[PDB]
């Protein structure tokens, strides 16, 4: 049924799955000097082309391949319009390689027709909780234990191939070439997220989305007016009623994080992320890059108590398009990101999220259930979306984990 991921290194059913108890590769080891040096053939009338992300063109060219072409909703209403200050972020964190970022044009006129991006991430991905207790119930404490140690391997996004070349298998010829230039570089794991189920997910989380311009959000139908605001004489009066939020933050001692920060912000957030199976480990220099505030792109709070950063938050902006509406042209989402609490409940520190957010002229606010976002869900009004994001591992072995086991947030 997959004549491609049925090539591949990675659990190929639920059964595989679920007889999976400890971390590790699936492959058997393969070296370096086994790779092929060359690029993977391709047709003729194509070309392999490594996007300079510190050219301003490169970058405006994937932003308009990913702006009329990248990941829609299901009923084809709104397509993700990443920035191109946003693709430059993302794209070049510290220590990035730049030949991980792989692009197919056409050699006439160098239009680019497809893109797959690759960025290094160090992760922890050795053996869950439940199945280390499993393990030691079984005497199996050693093997369970062996891949412990923080990995550093490749993540992938942003796979875009450009509608007119949909359904000619050209997707595959990405990947593995992708999985070429990674292996080149001794790297043999990689993780990656999608909305679609293919074979076979680790983890899986439902999306939620958080109202905060719900006239918008109605005009625009990313929202309805629910049957139940029918009882009412003013549905729409009611409906703003229900998701207003206060003009300024509530933590006294919330301020915007400052270069200042990044050594406690690092601190709180590594201790913080150890209560999850998976999840990343970053340097202060990573630190800086992901959560220092960066206009239109990411924006990070934190609470300040007697000189001490005790708790944080950040989130980023995805604007998508409105495919058709005579009103609007913009949907103006902003993400949950990393955050730590320490000195106040979640819910609360949260709430501090959205009222920053509504002010910043954000529309809602959307996470997947990672991390403990389940705890906020109901008192911060946050509802269930339509589907689920999968996490994924190219070359892991990994027994399936709840994904408020994970902790790692994906672009
Ligand atoms: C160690 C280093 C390893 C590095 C690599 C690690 C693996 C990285 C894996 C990539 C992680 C990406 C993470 C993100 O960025 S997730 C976001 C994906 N992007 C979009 O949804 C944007 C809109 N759609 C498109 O651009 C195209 O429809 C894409 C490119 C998605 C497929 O193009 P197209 O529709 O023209 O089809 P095809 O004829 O070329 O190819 C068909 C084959 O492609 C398999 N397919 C379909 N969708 C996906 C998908 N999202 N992940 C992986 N595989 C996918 C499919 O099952 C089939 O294989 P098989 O079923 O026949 O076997
Ligand atoms: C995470 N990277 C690889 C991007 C990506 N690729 N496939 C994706 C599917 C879902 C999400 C997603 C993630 C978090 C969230 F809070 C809401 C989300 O989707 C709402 C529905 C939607 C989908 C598409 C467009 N508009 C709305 C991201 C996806
Ligand atoms: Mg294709």
């Amino acid at each position: 049924a997959h004549a491609f991921w049925s090539t591949q290194p990675v659990p190929q059913t639920e059964d595989e799955t679920e007889k999976i108890v400890f971390a590790g590769p699936m492959d058997e080891p393969k070296t370096v000097a086994d790779i092929p040096e060359e690029p993977y053939p391709i047709a003729s009338t194509f070309e392999w082309w490594t996007p300079n992300m510190e050219a301003a063109d490169d970058i405006h060219a994937i932003y308009e391949l990913l702006r009329d072409n990248y990941v829609e909703d299901d009923d084809s209403m709104f397509r993700f319009n990443y920035s191109e200050e946003f693709l430059q972020w993302a794209l070049c964190p510290p220590n990035y390689i730049p030949d991980w970022h792989v692009a197919v044009r056409r050699k006439a006129d160098k239009k680019l027709l497809a893109f797959i991006a690759g960025v290094p991430v160090t992760l922890r991905m050795g053996t869950p909780k439940y199945m280390k207790v499993k393990a030691q119930e079984k005497g199996e404490g050693e093997e369970a234990a062996k891949y412990d140690e923080p990995r550093h391997i490749c993540e992938i996004n942003f796979l875009c191939v450009h509608k007119q070349l949909r359904e000619k298998r050209l997707a595959p010829i990405l990947i593995k070439e992708a999985t070429r230039r990674v292996n080149r570089t001794n790297v043999w794991q990689a993780v990656y997220t999608a909305g679609v189920l293919l074979p076979t997910p680790y983890a899986s989380g439902q999306y939620f989305h958080r109202s905060l311009n719900p006239e918008k959000l109605v005009e625009i139908r990313f929202s309805g007016i629910p049957a139940q605001y029918q009882k009412f004489q003013n549905p729409m009066a009611m409906l703003k009623r229900n998701y207003q939020l206060p003009s300024a933050p509530k933590n006294s001692g919330l301020r915007e994080m400052k270069p200042s920060d990044v050594p406690q912000v690092r601190r709180i957030l590594m201790n913080y992320l150890d209560s999850f199976d998976v999840g990343p480990v970053f340097s202060d220099a990573e630190i800086s890059h992901y959560l220092l505030p960066r206009d239109g792109v990411v924006f990070t709070y934190v609470v300040e108590n007697d000189k001490k950063v005790t708790d944080f938050f950040s989130f980023y902006r995805i604007p998508s398009t409105v495919i058709g509406n005579s009103n609007y042209n913009l949907l103006n989402a902003a993400y949950v990101h990393y955050y730590a609490a320490t000195s106040i409940p979640l819910h609360q520190l949260i709430l501090d999220l959205l009222i920053v957010a509504h002010s910043r002229g954000f529309d809602v606010c959307n996470m997947v259930e990672i991390l403990d976002n389940r705890s906020f869900v109901e008192q911060l009004k946050f509802g269930a979306g339509d589907g689920h994001l999968r996490y994924y591992f190219y070359n892991w072995a990994y027994p399936k984990i709840k994904p408020s086991q994970v902790a790692l947030v994906m672009l």
